[PDB]
């Protein structure tokens, strides 16, 4: 079975841990220490093939650490996550893409833009705004809720399929 190295990046609070745990463990977690960086593992079937997902869930104080840097260099695709109710997190997306672009030294990096917390009504970022950003980056945009599981499989599996095609 093929193995895929996925990295989840984005501002503190957007739901990187909730998304990852929802994928891996099938639970919504609403109190997960924001300072914990961890790797997660799950065997999944994608398009009929058993896959092994290894997923790095990132914490803010690790951003410029050497060990992060090793994960980023070996990571094969990246979820860039913001929260649709937090404009600052959407403003931040360029920063995280720019860091990926630098470490990968590539314009050809599998990536998905993720608008999380789509179950919350107090929206501040339009889908059109995110789809325009995603278009400018050459990447897909996927709406997710780690709470309801909307789009969670789609976001991670879409990233895998990009990696698969890339390889
Ligand atoms: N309503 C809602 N809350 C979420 C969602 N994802 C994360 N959260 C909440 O937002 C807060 C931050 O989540 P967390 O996963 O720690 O964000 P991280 O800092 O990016 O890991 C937590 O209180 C979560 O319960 C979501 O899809 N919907
Ligand atoms: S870490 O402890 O070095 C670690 C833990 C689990 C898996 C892996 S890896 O799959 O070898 N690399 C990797 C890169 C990016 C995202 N996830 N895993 C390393
Ligand atoms: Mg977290």
């Amino acid at each position: 079975m093929t193995e895929y190295k996925l990295v989840v990046v984005g501002a503190g609070g957007v739901g990187k841990s909730a998304l990852t745990i929802q994928l891996i463990q099938n639970h919504f977690v609403d109190e997960y220490d924001p300072t914990i960086e961890d790797s997660y593992r799950k065997q999944v079937v994608i398009d009929g093939e058993t896959c092994l997902l290894d997923i790095l869930d990132t914490a803010g104080q690790e951003e410029y650490s050497a060990m992060r840097d090793q994960y980023m260099r070996t990571g094969e695709g990246f979820l860039c996550v913001f929260a649709i109710n937090n404009t600052k997190s959407f403003e931040d997306i360029h920063h995280y893409r720019e860091q990926i672009k630098r470490v990968k030294d590539s314009e050809d990096v599998p990536m998905v833009l993720v608008g999380n917390k789509s179950d919350l009504p107090s929206r501040t970022v339009d889908t059109k705004q995110a789809q325009d950003l995603a278009r400018s980056y050459g990447i897909p945009f996927i709406e997710t809720s780690a709470k309801t599981r909307q789009g969670v499989d789609d976001a991670f599996y879409t990233l895998v399929r990009e990696i698969r095609k890339h390889k």
